[PDB]
């Protein structure tokens, strides 16, 4: 199976697999049952911003969420990535909808890498930023449902042409070229990723959630990820 550490922003509380209940944001190393959450009071139809944040000298995975005017939830996780992911990893964006639904829109999305060595003042560094995604975005490897283009924006989940979100939908984003998180002379690695959402329901009850994840560069969506499993796990151990 694939390498997974993820950041979810999950909008449908499965208790039964430890979710609260409530939407909530979590921190997933390898497994859809969150290591640690916090409490997300998610705005259905409202444009939100994620924030995460880790180094390899603190080993602490971050996350922020927020929407214009509101608080914002926050969760930290004390972990060594290099003792969970291997040296060479893909970034994402997933998301999926179940037997309830809602639109997994994506309006932007950034991310920085920094792996700082033993030569003076080297740096090697990746960044990218999307603000808008065309029809044909060629340095974005798309999976399952994931679409871009619709009015500029990248949607992973399955949409009508009315609009409509779909149930039992999941799809992925993963930005073409590998990253390096761990090199022998590195004395400080460092990521950054910043993404604008926008997840609608005409439903009381949303629908599955958003993740960014960081993979095996190979990953791919696992079978039967629809729903909770937010397409990033084959099953809920
Ligand atoms: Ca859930
Ligand atoms: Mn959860």
């Amino acid at each position: 199976a694939d390498t997974i550490v993820a950041v979810e922003l999950d909008t449908y509380p499965n208790t039964d697999i430890g979710d609260p209940s409530y939407p909530h944001i979590g921190i997933d190393i390898k497994s859809v049952r969150s290591k640690k959450t916090a409490k997300w009071n998610m705005q259905n139809g409202k444009v939100g911003t994620a924030h995460i944040i880790y180094n390899s000298v603190d080993k602490r995975l971050s996350a922020v969420v927020s929407y214009p005017n509101a608080d914002s939830a926050t969760v930290s996780y004390d972990v060594d990535l290099d003792n969970v992911l291997p040296e060479w990893v893909r970034v994402g964006l997933s998301a999926s909808t179940g037997l309830y639904k809602e639109t997994n829109t994506i309006l932007s999305w950034s991310f920085t890498s920094k792996l700082k060595s033993n030569s003076t003042h080297e740096t090697n560094a990746l960044h990218f930023m999307f603000n808008q995604f065309s029809k044909d975005q060629k340095d974005l490897i798309l999976q399952g449902d994931a679409t871009t283009g619709t009015d500029g924006n990248l949607e992973l989940t399955r949409v009508s042409s009315n609009g409509s979100p779909q149930g039992s939908s999941v799809g992925r984003a993963l930005f073409y070229a590998p990253v390096h998180i761990w090199e022998s002379s590195a004395v400080v690695a460092s990521f950054e990723a910043t993404f604008t959402f926008l997840i609608k329901s005409p439903d009381s009850h949303p629908a599955d959630g958003i993740a960014f994840f960081i993979s095996n560069i190979d990953s791919s969506i696992p079978s039967g990820s629809t729903g909770r499993l937010l397409g990033l796990f084959p099953d809920a151990n």
